[PDB]
This record gives C-alpha cells, sequence and structure tokens, in this order.
C-alpha cells in the first residue's frame, strides 16, 4: 500500500501472537514497542529522543508480520508511549517515501 | 524523489535563509528544528516525546524550502536531538510512504 501523511501511518502488526498498532516510522532507526512479553535472550540497552531517555529490553531476530508483511529483526522492548516500527523493518517490507 | 530507509532520510532545507539538515519523519505529527533564530513572535509550548517533554518556541506560518519544495506551516523550535520534518508539512510537499 499507498499511505498519504494526513494521519498518523498506523499499521496493524503481529508479533508474539498478539495484535497490536504500529506507527510506521522514518525517524526511528530501530523499532520501539511498549512492554509485553517476548519470547528470547535479551541485552539491556537504554534509547533516547524528545524529552530524554528511556531503558529497553532488546530482542535480536523477533518475527513480526507488519500489515501482513513479515520481517525478522531486533526489537526493543521498553517504556514507548506508542508502538514504532523503525527502519531496521521498514526496510525489510520495502518501504519508501515518496514526493 | 522515492528515498529508501537504508539510511537515514536526511534532507537539506532552507528556513530563514539558513541552509539546514533535517529528518524526514512519518512518526512526527509536527516539525521540530533544533535552536536556530527565527525572526518573529512565538508561543511558549510543550511537546512530549519517547524520553518525556521539551519546552519550544512555536512559530506559526514559517516557510521551509524541503528538497527544492516550498511548504508554510508551524515549525517549533527547541531542543530537540535532531531536526524533525514532520506530518504538518510532509503532506504539503506530496510525501507518501509507500510498501
Ligand atoms: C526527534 C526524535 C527522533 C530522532 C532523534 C527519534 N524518534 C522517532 C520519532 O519519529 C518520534 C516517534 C514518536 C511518536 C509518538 F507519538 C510518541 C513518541 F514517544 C515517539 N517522534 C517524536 O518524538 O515526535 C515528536 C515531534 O512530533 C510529536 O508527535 C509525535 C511525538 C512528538 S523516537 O521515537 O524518540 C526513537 C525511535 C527509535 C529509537 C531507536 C530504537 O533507534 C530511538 C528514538
Amino acid at each position: 500500500p499507498q499511505i498519504t501523511l494526513w494521519k498518523r501511518p498506523l499499521v496493524t502488526i503481529k508479533i508474539g501472537g498478539q495484535l497490536k498498532e504500529a506507527l510506521l516510522d522514518t525517524g526511528a532507526d530501530d523499532t520501539v514497542l511498549e512492554e509485553m512479553n517476548l519470547p528470547g535472550r535479551w541485552k539491556p540497552k537504554m534509547i533516547g529522543g524528545i524529552g530524554g531517555f528511556i531503558k529497553v529490553r532488546q530482542y535480536d531476530q523477533i518475527l513480526i508480520e507488519i500489515c501482513g508483511h513479515k520481517a525478522i529483526g531486533t526489537v526493543l522492548v521498553g517504556p514507548t508511549p506508542v508502538n514504532i516500527i523503525g527502519r531496521n523493518l521498514l526496510t525489510q517490507i520495502g518501504c519508501t517515501l515518496n514526493f
């Protein structure tokens, strides 16, 4: 799909058997999801944005189905206000910006 | 132009006679620029992100030429880690997401 930007670019995702809504975010290098129990081994990490930093659990090789398009990669889990699909996964589903 | 996301979608903007680079950010509702000298009256405002909130100076009806495309709209100036072009201006230059 082609998505205009008059509204937030929210898509439906499937991760860990759970269904969520997530913002397709070209301003995010990596994917950040609100707290969830994601199976696997994880390493602590810190990430920063507007307003400061949050502590997240770094998970590698996580399967996510983004708008029906499958991708595997690093997924950060922590206290983000919103689920964010970052460029690490946008590249796998072939997402481009167009103007 | 069509832009892949293997690298940050950074573009050159011209605002207030000054040249800057700014991130095309579909996850940002609003445009927020690193500290800069913008002529005009401005209103105090607070905006939130991953780490919390920052105080910014709000400038309305500001002209920006983003990658050679002209847009006029609100520009927030404050302690952002990176210059971000948000949806309020991306819609004006016809930016879309495509996958
Ligand atoms: C400038 C910040 C940006 C470049 C440094 C990085 N960020 C992405 C932005 O797209 C962000 C998305 C966002 C949307 C929300 F609705 C809520 C929220 F908390 C975050 N937008 C944002 O802060 O926008 C501001 C301005 O507009 C407003 O609307 C939206 C909120 C307000 S990040 O998320 O911090 C982030 C993502 C990933 C990493 C690692 C994994 O790489 C680090 C950091």
